[PDB]
């Protein structure tokens, strides 16, 4: 019962691969991606990912419908929207690319969710506010910070841990 969390891969192929290996060498039932993958060829790398995918559109992802298609061709279960609102392992998630701050801020403040995941900032953080678990996996690419990361959330114990690439 492990869920992989990643974001802002920014076409960095090598790190996208280290991320896909790490996720496989783990249980990881599903992988959430918020960031901008950005280019279509990034999705061909994902055909090698075991887990189903839940993605969100980044403000940099230009090929929106084409991206949804390729994602599904890789697996009809995979989904991608601007905001994903779902329940997994008896926990209620709100996923989005940090992209729109007002919405992100409201999702945490509302208390309608257990876990909230976002990216955009490329600034990994992992905090708690009003019993809401707020997670930002950080930048898989490592461009702004020089520290490439991803993360893995234990659904039953509610335990998280960053993973430096
Ligand atoms: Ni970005
Ligand atoms: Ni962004």
């Amino acid at each position: 019962m492990k869920i992989g969390i990643m974001s802002d891969t920014h076409d960095h192929l090598p790190n996208i691969r280290k991320a896909i290996e790490i996720f496989n060498d783990e249980n990881v039932e599903t992988v959430i991606h918020c960031g901008d993958f950005v280019s279509l060829f990034v999705i061909k790398e994902f055909e090698n990912l075991n887990a189903n995918i839940i993605a969100t559109y980044g403000n940099n992802d230009g090929e929106r419908c084409k991206l949804k298609e390729w994602l599904k061709d890789i697996n009809e279960e995979n989904i991608i929207d601007d905001f994903i609102s779902v329940e997994i392992d008896d926990l209620k998630f709100f996923i989005t690319h940090g992209h729109h701050q007002s919405v992100l801020e409201m999702a945490i403040k509302s208390g309608l969710y257990d876990v909230v995941i976002y990216g955009h900032t490329h600034e990994r953080v992992f905090e708690e506010v009003d019993d809401v678990l707020v997670i930002n996996p950080g930048e898989c690419c490592g461009y702004l910070t020089g520290i490439p990361t991803i993360g893995i959330l234990d659904t039953e114990k509610k335990e998280y841990r960053e993973i430096v690439l």
